């Protein structure tokens, strides 16, 4: 599923991501924009052999199981395929664990490089929330 911008903002808020660990909703929408362009079915293969899955490009090295990432963990206790669903529940619940891991949203390199420090409220501007 490819979400609309305000559609995704609303779904993220529904699932309690707004201001989770102090990160406003626009931070999350911005991260999703640059990770997946709001496409739940996005996948990308990393140089180390792990794969990133879903709207927030959650990585199989630590967070989900895909059966093809040697030495990895599955700390969200989910198949990586669950992160590709039109229902964002699994991605949101896993993102909550990731952002709580110590480095906040810097866990998402694209957030650090493209969202951090910017006017992230622009990503939810105009949205009925
Ligand atoms: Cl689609
Ligand atoms: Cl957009
Ligand atoms: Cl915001
Ligand atoms: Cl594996
Ligand atoms: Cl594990
Ligand atoms: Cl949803
Ligand atoms: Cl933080």
């Amino acid at each position: 599923k490819v979400f609309g911008r305000c559609e995704l903002a609303a779904a993220m808020k529904r699932h309690g991501l707004d201001n989770y660990r102090g990160y406003s909703l626009g931070n999350w929408v911005c991260a999703a924009k640059f990770e997946s362009n709001f496409n739940t079915q996005a996948t990308n293969r990393n140089t180390d052999g792990s794969t990133d899955y879903g709207i927030l490009q959650i990585n199989s090295r630590w967070w989900c199981n895909d059966g093809r990432t040697p030495g990895s963990r599955n700390l969200c206790n989910i198949p990586c395929s669950a992160l590709l669903s039109s229902d964002i529940t699994a991605s949101v619940n896993c993102a909550k664990k990731i952002v709580s891991d110590g480095n906040g949203m810097n866990a998402w390199v694209a957030w650090r490089n493209r969202c951090k420090g910017t006017d992230v409220q622009a990503w939810i501007r105009g949205c009925r929330l």
